[PDB]
């Protein structure tokens, strides 16, 4: 499986909107967040997130995005 | 007008999901804004004006930048 790499959750509390988040190894159409368990950020709950049709994942950007930018090699 | 992240949203989700504290901007159609906690109180917000990619358009009713043809914008 995948968990959320802790030491992300407790150095940033998730706060920023670019925060905890990660490519899927599963999927280029989409992508992982890590939401903080609860308000000790200590520990993350793995959110299997999509894309919307179409666009893959951007690392880079970490955002959703034109396949021409995708930093995804899955295939 | 000038946006205010909503008390309640963030007193009583701490932002800490993935759909949490998303909204629409008031100044564009083609991004969103989405609020950060700015204190141990959970009451307030920063503001964290974020774009969409290129051509694409905020869907509220998905809380995501989406093609246009699902847009709330307006």
């Amino acid at each position: 499986a995948f968990v959320c790499p802790a030491a992300d959750i407790k150095t940033t509390k998730c706060l920023g909107p670019k925060d905890c988040l990660y490519p899927s190894p599963k999927t280029c159409n989409g992508y992982i967040q890590c939401s903080p368990a609860d308000d000790s950020y200590l520990t993350g709950i793995i959110h299997e997130m999509p894309c919307p049709s179409g666009l893959l994942w951007n690392d880079n950007k970490k955002w959703c995005d034109w396949p021409e930018n995708t930093t995804c090699g899955l295939v």
